[PDB]
C-alpha cells in the first residue's frame, strides 16, 4: 500500500523491495512466466481436459496411470540417500514454503461443488478431477477419481474471460522467512505478542515442551489435526504459511524457527534495554530471514546443484534493481524434486540416540496432519534427533516417490488417507498450462530428443525412456515434473541438468534481485555480518532445545555418536554487533 521508502526493514508482504517497481516480488501477485502458457484452448483450458483434443497429435496419458508405470515401487529397502540426512529433505520443503504457494480455488464453504467433484466426479468449471485407469487397485476401494480442483488465478476467481490464465503466489518470492512471520499484515498481526512490548511472537498457552515454546493453535474448526484422531482432538498449529501442519517434521522445523524468534527477542532487550516492541520483532525477523538465506545458500544448494552451483549462480557481486526477483510458474514444480527424497518412515531418537519406546518407528502416511504425536507423545526433541541421524531418501529412477505419497496421501479438506501426489504433481502442470519437457531442455540450451533412442541417451535408462514414450509417444508431451526428475544427477548434486539449470537461475535470481539481501551492504554492518557468517542450522537446535549432542553439518549423513559433538563445540551467534549506545 505505501513505502516507507527509508525504512531498514522489509515489509510484510513484500511490496516496496524494488523501488522503481514496488509490487514487484510481492505476494499474491501472479507467478512469472519464463515461457508462454501452453492451455488446450490456448487461453485457459489444461491440456487433458477435453477427451479428443490431441496435444501434438497425441493423447496425454492420465496423471494416476504415469504415476503407476513409472512413479511406484514396493522394495522400501537400498532406498535411502547414503549422505544426506533427513534435515536435507526437510530444509528444502521450508525454503520451498518461503517462496511459492498456489492455493486451489475457493468459491466453497456451504457448497454442492466441493461435493459433486468428490461424489460423482464430474469435471467442469474448477473440478479437474484425476480418473483412476483400468486395473487400479483404488477403483475396487475408493472410487473412479481423485478429486482435484484448479489452483487460483490473479485478476479474478469467478469464471473470466481475458488473457491466458495466470496462476497467484500467495507468498513473498524473497527468501525473507516469511514463512514464520506471514505473508499477509493480518496474519502478520495475529501470530504476535501484542500485549508485551517485548515483540515476541504469540505461543501455545494449552501446553508446553520442557518449559520451551509450541506454535499457537489454530482457532477455525473443522480442523484437520483433530479428524485423524477424533479422541485426542488436538488441533493444527497456528504459523505464518498454511501448511505448517502437512506433516510432523515440518511443523517440528517450524517451531524450531518460532523458538529462535522469541530467543533472539529477549537476548536483544537485555543489550538494548530502551528498544520498543516493534524494534524487537523487526530487528529479530530480520536477523531470522538472514540466517534461512545463509543456512540455503551456504549449506543447501551447493549440496543440492553440485559442481553445477557456480554455472548458474556466481559470487555475489551486489544488488541489481534490473533482476526479477519473482517465482516462475515453472519453479513450483522444479522445486518439486524434493518429493522424491521423503522416506516411507518417520523416527523418534532418545538421548542416546536409541529408538524412542515401543513405537519410535512410524509409517509417513500416519503423519500427515499430525499434531497429536509431538504434543502428547515426548515434544519436539525425539523428532529432532530423527532429522539428524537418519537419512533422506535417494532418488532412484527406479524407485522415484514412496507409496506413503503416492497412494496414502491425506488431503485437508477430504477424509481419506488415499491421494497420489505424484498424480497430483502430473495433474497440477497441466492445470498451469506448463510448456513440454523438450521446450525447458531448449530453454536451458540443453538437447531435445525427439526418439525413443534419444530419450535413452539423455536419461541414460533404456527401460525408463521405453515406457515414457509408450505413454506421452513424443518427449515433447513428457510433463516437466517428471520430465526433470528423471534424468540422471550431475557430479555431487541431486538433480539433473535440467532441474539443475532452473533452480540456479531462480535462486541466483531472488538473491540478486533482493534489496534486503543479507551481504548487500548497508542492510547488516560488517561487524553484524562477521557475527551472521557463524550461524549454522547445528546452533539453532542448540539453543532451542534439549539435544546437546549435533553434527558440525547437520546436512550430510553423520554416524552417532563418532559424528556428534557437544553443543560446546558449535560457534555462537554472537550478538553484541546489535548493541546500540545513545549520547
Ligand atoms: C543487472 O542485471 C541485468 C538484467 O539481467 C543485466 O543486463 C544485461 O546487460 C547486458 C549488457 O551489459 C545485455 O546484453 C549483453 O550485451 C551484449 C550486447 O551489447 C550481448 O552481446 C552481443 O549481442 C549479440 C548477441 O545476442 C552479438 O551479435 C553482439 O555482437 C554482442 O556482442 C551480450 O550477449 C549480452 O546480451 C543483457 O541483455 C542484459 N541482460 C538481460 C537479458 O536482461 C546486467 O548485466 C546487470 N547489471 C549490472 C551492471 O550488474
Ligand atoms: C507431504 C509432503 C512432503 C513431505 C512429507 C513434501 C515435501 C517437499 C519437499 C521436501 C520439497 C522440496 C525440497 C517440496 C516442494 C514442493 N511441494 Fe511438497 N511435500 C508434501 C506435500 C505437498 C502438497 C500436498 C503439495 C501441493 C501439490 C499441488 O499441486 O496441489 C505440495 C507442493 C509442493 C510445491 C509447490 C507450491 C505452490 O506453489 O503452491 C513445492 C515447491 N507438496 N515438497
Ligand atoms: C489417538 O491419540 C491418543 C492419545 O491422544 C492415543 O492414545 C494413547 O495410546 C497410547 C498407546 O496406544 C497410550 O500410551 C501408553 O499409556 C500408558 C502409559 O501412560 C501405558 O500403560 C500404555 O500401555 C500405553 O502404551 C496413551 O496413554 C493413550 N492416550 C490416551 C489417554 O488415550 C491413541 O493411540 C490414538 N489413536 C489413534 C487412532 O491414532
Ligand atoms: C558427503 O557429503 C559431503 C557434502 O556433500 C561431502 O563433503 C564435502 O566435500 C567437498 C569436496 O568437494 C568439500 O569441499 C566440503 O568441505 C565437504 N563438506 C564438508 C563441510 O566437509 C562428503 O565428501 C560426502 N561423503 C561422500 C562419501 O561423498
Ligand atoms: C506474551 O508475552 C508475555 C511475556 O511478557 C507472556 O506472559 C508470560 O507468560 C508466561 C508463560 O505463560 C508466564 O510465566 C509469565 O507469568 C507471563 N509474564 C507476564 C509478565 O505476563 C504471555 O503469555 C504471552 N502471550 C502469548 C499469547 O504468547
Ligand atoms: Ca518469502
Amino acid at each position: 500500500v505505501k513505502c516507507d521508502e527509508n525504512s531498514p526493514y522489509r515489509t510484510i508482504t513484500g511490496d516496496c523491495n524494488n523501488r522503481r517497481s514496488p509490487a514487484l516480488g510481492a505476494a499474491n501477485r501472479a507467478l512469472a512466466r519464463w515461457l508462454p502458457a501452453e492451455y488446450e484452448d490456448g487461453l485457459a483450458l489444461p491440456f487433458g481436459w477435453t477427451q479428443r483434443k490431441t496435444r501434438n497429435g497425441f493423447r496425454v496419458p492420465l496423471a494416476r496411470e504415469v504415476s503407476n508405470k513409472i512413479v511406484g515401487y514396493l522394495d522400501e529397502e537400498g532406498v535411502l540417500d547414503q549422505n544426506r540426512s533427513l534435515l536435507f529433505m526437510q530444509w528444502g520443503q521450508i525454503v520451498d514454503h518461503d517462496l511459492d504457494f498456489a492455493p486451489e480455488t475457493e468459491l466453497g464453504s456451504n457448497e454442492h461443488s466441493k461435493t459433486q467433484c468428490e461424489e460423482y466426479c464430474i469435471q467442469g468449471d474448477n473440478c479437474f478431477p484425476i480418473m483412476f485407469p483400468k486395473n487400479d487397485p483404488k477403483l475396487k476401494t475408493q472410487g473412479k477419481c481423485m478429486p482435484f480442483f484448479r489452483a487460483g488465478f490473479v485478476c479474478p476467481t469467478p469464471p473470466y474471460q481475458s488473457l491466458a490464465r495466470e496462476q497467484i503466489n500467495a507468498v513473498t518470492s524473497f527468501l525473507d522467512a516469511s514463512l514464520v512471520y506471514g505473508s499477509e499484515p493480518s496474519l502478520a498481526s495475529r501470530l504476535r505478542n501484542l500485549s508485551s512490548p517485548l515483540g515476541l511472537m504469540a505461543v501455545n498457552q494449552e501446553a508446553w515442551d520442557h518449559g520451551l515454546a509450541y506454535l499457537p493453535f489454530n482457532n477455525k474448526k473443522p480442523s484437520p489435526c483433530e479428524f485423524i484422531n477424533t479422541t485426542a482432538r488436538v488441533p493444527c498449529f497456528l504459523a505464518g504459511d498454511f501448511r505448517a501442519s502437512e506433516q510432523i517434521l515440518l511443523a517440528t522445523a517450524h517451531t524450531l524457527l518460532l523458538r529462535e524468534h522469541n530467543r533472539l527477542a529477549r537476548e536483544l532487550k537485555k543489550l538494548n534495554p530502551h528498544w520498543n516492541g516493534e524494534k524487537l520483532y523487526q530487528e529479530a525477523r530480520k536477523i531470522l530471514g538472514a540466517f534461512i538465506q545463509i543456512i540455503t545458500f551456504r549449506d543447501y544448494l551447493p549440496i543440492v546443484l553440485g559442481s553445477e552451483m557456480q554455472k548458474w549462480i556466481p559470487p555475489y557481486q551486489g544488488y541489481n534493481n534490473s533482476v526479477d526477483p519473482r517465482i516462475s510458474n515453472v519453479f513450483t514444480f522444479a522445486f518439486r524434486f524434493g518429493h522424491m527424497e521423503v522416506p516411507s518412515t518417520v523416527s523418534r531418537l532418545d538421548e542416546n540416540y536409541q529408538p524412542w519406546g515401543p513405537e519410535a518407528e512410524l509409517p509417513l502416511h500416519t503423519l500427515f496432519f499430525n499434531t497429536w504425536r509431538i504434543i502428547k507423545d515426548g515434544g519436539i526433541d525425539p523428532l529432532t534427533r530423527g532429522l539428524l541421524a537418519k537419512k533422506s531418501k535417494l532418488m532412484n529412477q527406479d524407485k522415484m516417490v514412496t507409496s506413503e505419497l503416492r497412494n496414502k496421501l491425506f488431503q485437508p479438506t477430504h477424509k481419506i488417507h488415499g491421494f497420489d501426489l505424484a498424480a497430483i504433481n502430473l495433474q497440477r502442470c497441466r492445470d498451469h498450462g506448463m510448456p513440454g519437457y523438450n521446450s525447458w531442455r531448449g530453454f536451458c540450451g540443453l538437447s531435445q530428443p525427439k526418439t525413443l533412442k534419444g530419450l535413452q541417451t539423455v536419461l541414460k535408462n533404456k527401460i525408463l525412456a521405453k515406457k515414457l514414450m509408450d505413454l506421452y509417444k513424443t518427449p515433447d508431451n513428457i510433463d516437466i515434473w517428471i520430465g526433470g526428475n528423471a534424468e540422471p544427477m550431475v557430479e555431487r548434486g541431486r538433480v539433473g541438468p535440467l532441474l539443475a539449470c532452473l533452480l540456479g537461475r531462480q535462486f541466483q535470481q531472488i538473491r540478486d534481485g533482493d534489496r534486503f539481501w543479507w551481504e548487500n551492504p548497508g542492510v547488516f554492518t560488517e561487524k553484524q555480518r562477521d557475527s551472521l557468517q557463524k550461524f549454522s542450522f547445528s546452533r539453532l537446535i542448540c539453543d532451542n532445545t534439549h539435544i546437546t549432542k549435533v553434527p558440525l553439518h547437520a546436512f550430510q549423513a553423520n554416524n552417532y555418536p563418532h559424528d556428534f559433538v557437544d553443543c560446546s563445540t558449535v560457534d555462537k551467534l554472537d550478538l553484541s554487533p546489535w548493541a546500540s549506545r545513545e549520547n
